[PDB]
């Protein structure tokens, strides 16, 4: 029947786990503080911000930061928590080959120069939350030549030095790598890195899991559970502090297609959603969602409408389910197991939770559908967080159900 149980490891606290990917420094203080209004709507407040090299140090020992400082300011005054990503070689350092057309996306000559910036930036900005070492090493645009494991490692340990030596508290996390950290040679970078000594450095694992569909690439083989749970597993067999997902999500965009499918709007709020089920109910220690706003004609087409909100920082569809999702669950989920089912179609995703105020939370959806029957409940609350249906249910004997293709909630005792 491919019906597949996900029980979480752990409770999950939404204010600690789930943060949203930002790009800040594209927007006035004015429209960011009100991006900000948004996410705390939410119960949130971690967010995850990039660190362009060659854009903040615009030549060599200047640096543009005014922006930036007001930035963190204004982050701290609102009481979020921050991981930056410093990323990219300052033209000054770079290893690009003369009249490279991309000079940037290509590793600093000299990985002690990257680390001495990361010291720099720890030290102006104390208040930040964790730093982050580059970004997706495994893939060619931003690292070129070629994937380089004993660079990235080089480079990583040399900023985790430099990070320590100013904050020995404070997390140093390595790159979040694309996807489950493929290289194009046919190795992982996470088992490259592994063979490397990486976790000696003990910095917290990440990596960006973006598939076509919620569970999967194909509806005929949705094994992203299966995928997630191998990975995670010899990431901490490995000895990872943490493991965290830094970006994962879709795009409302209306094409032309390029890699992922049309799903528009809607599209996109059904299937955060349902990969936010999965995701939650795994060995994460916290997700970032890619991404809080769309971005104008500076991201690429597809990267404009990964957004919670639009350009005026007005909810989308996805933003609206995901809040009345967030108020159904509460704060704060401890691990449970479903309610007994009877006829629960194939292929269904079934994942059971407990509430604050002790009341269960099933979280169900199934490609096919079709009903199921619930023997021991009297009484239960259906909730449909995209279209914002609640259904009051009543058995004698019973409930029955309705399971569509997107995730709806049973709130239950």
């Amino acid at each position: 029947s491919e019906i597949q149980v996900l029980k979480a490891p752990r409770a999950v606290v939404w204010k600690d786990f789930l943060g949203v990917n930002a790009q800040f420094l594209w927007f006035s203080p004015e429209r960011y503080n009100k991006q900000i209004d948004r996410l705390q709507d939410l119960g949130l407040e971690w967010v995850r911000l990039d660190l362009h090299w060659d854009r903040l140090e615009t030549a060599e020992d200047q640096y543009q930061l005014a922006s930036l400082d007001q930035l963190v300011k204004d982050l701290e005054a609102r009481q979020l928590k921050s991981v930056f990503y410093l990323v990219g070689s300052a033209r000054f350092i770079t290893t690009a080959p003369f009249y490279s057309p991309f000079q940037d996306q290509y590793p600093p000559r000299d990985p002690e120069v990257f680390a001495r910036r990361m010291a720099m930036l720890s030290q102006r900005y104390p208040s930040v939350a964790a730093w982050q070492v580059w970004n997706e090493p495994n893939l060619i645009g931003f690292w070129r030549p070629k994937a380089d494991p004993e660079g990235y490692a080089k480079l990583l340990q040399a900023s985790t030095i430099a990070l320590r030596m100013v904050d020995p508290e404070k997390p140093v996390v390595s790159a979040g790598m694309a996807f489950f950290s493929e290289m194009p040679d046919g190795r992982t970078m996470f088992d490259a890195l592994g063979h490397l000594g990486v976790e000696s450095l003990g910095t917290i694992a990440t990596y960006h899991p973006y598939t076509q569909l919620p569970e999967g690439n194909y509806p005929w083989n949705l094994d992203f559970v299966s995928h997630a749970n191998q990975i995670n597993r010899a990431l901490r067999n490995a000895g990872v502090p943490a493991i965290w997902s830094t970006e994962w999500g879709w795009s409302a965009y209306k094409g032309p297609k390029e890699l992922q499918d049309i799903i528009g709007v809607e599209g996109q709020a059904d299937y955060v959603l349902r990969r936010l089920a999965l995701m939650s109910a795994l060995d994460y220690d916290r997700i970032f969602l890619f991404t809080l706003s769309d971005l104008d004609q500076r991201a690429s087409v597809r990267d404009r409408d990964y957004g919670l909100l639009d350009l005026d920082a007005n909810p989308k569809p996805v933003y609206l389910a995901l809040q009345r999702f967030l108020k159904v669950t509460g704060p704060k989920l401890r691990p449970a197991d479903p309610p007994v089912t009877e006829d629960l179609p194939d292929g269904s995703f079934s994942i059971g939770w407990t509430r604050e105020d002790g009341r269960n939370v099933w979280l169900f959806w199934s490609a096919r559908g079709g009903n199921v029957r619930l023997p021991k409940l009297k009484e239960a609350t259906l909730h449909d967080p995209l279209s914002g249906k609640v259904t009051p249910l009543s058995g004698s004997d019973g409930l029955e159900v309705p399971v569509k293709s997107s995730l709806q909630m049973l709130v239950w005792e």
